[PDB]
DNA sequence: ATCTGTACATGTACAGAT
DNA sequence: ATCTGTACATGTACAGAT
DNA sequence: ATCTGTACATGTACAGAT
DNA sequence: ATCTGTACATGTACAGAT
């Protein structure tokens, strides 16, 4: 009763969307257009649509979309960044950007802030360059406050690479059919935008699967009927929703919780469905125990300082190197205590 | 057991599998290169590879491929013919590689199969490796069959099918019902891929005979055969083991080993059987029914389904539902009565058909 | 110089053979 | 159990054509 | 190449049936 | 309370026309 309470009022209404996606839409064609019918250095990119809102697992309002302008490089090499997994340098139209993801991430930043000035009849800035993001940030005022963030990605239609082999375990729970096949999918480099004033920081590309997330959220059972109309509804989006809430209500008051995001939760979860692929084990009748059976992994997870990307395995989202411990054990107090306490924080 | 110990006789071995598999794709092969020179009608043809030997449900022998040669025709057409569900006359809407073929606007099936053939003639007269002819034209048949001395013997039906990526003809709209079996995005997305016409070829004497084609899914029943399973993982490295295909390939040697014996039965084939078979899998969608070790009730369950089928006179085609592969105007109850009886004998006295 | 239809290159599920 | 040969999807190099 | 059109899955919203 | 059925909404893939 209590938790479907809550993802009742985590729902989305079909008016909000409508108007918040009309506004999004019309300022991502035009923003589209003035990258491919104007001569420039992304004559080309494609639109890819990502992220919660397009997986149908946004809460409380569609106030944030995630759009991906993608681009097709060919033949190009990629080099490891000192065994990270995660992040390369790119070596062989681009000439006037190795390829430098500040270079060219500075002009795609350029060209859209150029075209938001041009804008007159949406109320759209371009929010301050923040530092990590591959992103350009748009800040829209409808009525209400929509961001938008334009990512930038190369798209390459070669083999993953190496630390992506052991990746994507789905085979017990999708099956080796579907792996092999979203492995021929191309994969994507997006700026790694860190200003940690370490080291090759301006030519650094991180990895990006949200295709392949996109997918999974969109095909997540073992049966291929479920949660379609003439297959049984399952609860897997609706716990990930509930522990999107839980973290988004604890970083609002705890600003030690500034370090942990929602792809934490996301990443989190798809290892829980890779360890109970079964659509039974995920049975609406359970959405409680199911709940209660990820909030334990999620505490074993910082408790052990270990979340492995999950196309990455080697790269630690849960490291000392990127998130402190007092950080996890802070979250796990909380975390515990809501728990224990039937979530007061879910009742604000 | 013993049923185990007939799927072991059935089995092809990957000794035979090579040598067949490598004297059949060269003929393909080279037959495929010719399509594709000069100014042939049919420049631009593709291979599509069908049947139950690439389904790995061919048994006894790797004796009987099954290729398409498959030409994309866009311009629209289409006139159902006779409310029969699967066959169409074709027409076009511009007036070509196709020019020859045409009779104003209508596109003569039997004068595009004519061509062919004789392509497909003039270049198995210049293969000078393999002992391979081409057999007599059949009635009522859109394949040109080549038969190979690769010491043993082997059949290759060339079938012709013109390719359309239009949506599928409405006949079709209430076919295909695996929407509980293997789910809506599934069909939706089969629908998406084309659909294809070969020559119907029958010399009844019926008004457009020589211009009347026949639809054809054998694309969607080879994808349909490779992911047959609720469970994605069903039959994969780290799923369970079904037994869907060792029911269909029981069901297929009783059939062959019938037909062999009986010409009774000439007027029945294994699309029979694969076609009740898919209601089959529809109507007991889930893998645990079709677990390995209830082979037995599940080959038990598949032969009552096909004796209804068989004795109301009612089989279904898979994809359009209105045509019926029993009616009477297909075969005689004659015909249809003395199979229900063989399958009734094999079925109550323990498959004695089986151990010749 | 550039382009491109054809054929090779690469990867893996399936299923038979050990 | 592991090993292996065929089929098939997709990427890519290239001799020959523009 | 760009763009529209078509079909349908995934949503929300709600009334009536269990 | 849950389930089924219809209406209303947006996203998405791709065929066909420009
Ligand atoms: N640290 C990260 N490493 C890799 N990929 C990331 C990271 N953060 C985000 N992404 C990718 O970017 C996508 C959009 O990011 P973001 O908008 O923050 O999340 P989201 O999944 O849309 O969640 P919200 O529901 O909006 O909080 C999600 C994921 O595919
Ligand atoms: N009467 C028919 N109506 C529609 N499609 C047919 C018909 N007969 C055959 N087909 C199609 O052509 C395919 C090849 O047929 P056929 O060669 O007789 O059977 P098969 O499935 O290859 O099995 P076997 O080779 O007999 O084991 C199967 C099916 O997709
Ligand atoms: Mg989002
Ligand atoms: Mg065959
Ligand atoms: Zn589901
Ligand atoms: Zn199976």
């Amino acid at each position: 009763d209590k938790l479907k309470k809550v993802l009742d009022k985590l729902r989305l209404k079909r008016k909000d969307i409508s108007e918040a996606a009309e506004t999004v839409n019309k300022v991502v064609e035009r923003l589209l257009r003035r990258m491919q019918k104007r001569e420039s250095e992304f004559k080309g990119v494609e639109q890819l649509n990502t992220g919660s809102y397009y997986e149908h697992v946004k809460i409380s309002a569609p106030n944030e979309f995630d759009v991906m302008f993608k681009l097709e490089v060919p033949r190009i090499e990629l080099q490891e960044y000192y065994e990270t997994g995660a992040f390369y340098l790119v070596k062989f139209p681009l000439s006037h950007f190795v390829l430098s993801a500040t270079k060219m991430l500075s002009k795609f930043r350029k060209i859209i802030k150029e075209e938001v000035k041009e804008i007159k009849d949406i109320d759209v800035s371009v929010e301050k360059e923040k530092p990590g993001s591959p992103a350009v940030t748009l800040l829209i005022r409808n009525p209400e406050e929509i961001s938008v963030d334009i990512i930038l990605a190369l798209e390459s239609k070669g083999s993953w690479p190496i630390s992506t082999k052991e990746g994507l375990p789905i085979q017990g729970w999708l099956g080796t059919k579907v792996r092999t096949n979203l492995r021929r999918e191309p994969f994507y480099l997006v700026p790694k935008n860190a200003k940690d004033g370490n080291s090759f920081q301006g030519e650094t590309w991180r990895l990006s699967f949200s295709h392949t997330e996109k997918y999974i959220l969109n095909n997540h059972g073992i049966e291929k009927t479920c949660c379609e109309s003439s297959g049984a509804k399952c609860c897997r989006k609706e716990c990930l929703k509930l522990m999107k809430y839980l973290l988004e209500q604890l970083k609002k008051e705890f600003q030690e919780l500034d370090a942990f995001c929602s792809y934490h939760v996301k990443t989190a979860i798809f290892h829980m469905w890779t360890q109970d692929p079964q659509d039974s084990q995920w049975d609406p009748r359970n959405l409680s125990s199911c709940f209660d059976k990820l909030l334990a992994f999620f505490l074993e997870c910082l408790r052990t300082e270990k979340l492995d990307h999950y196309f990455i395995p080697k790269f630690n989202l849960f490291s000392q190197e990127l998130i402190d411990r007092k950080s996890k054990e802070f979250l796990s107090k909380k975390i515990e205590y809501e728990r224990n306490n039937g979530f007061p924080i879910f009742d604000k």
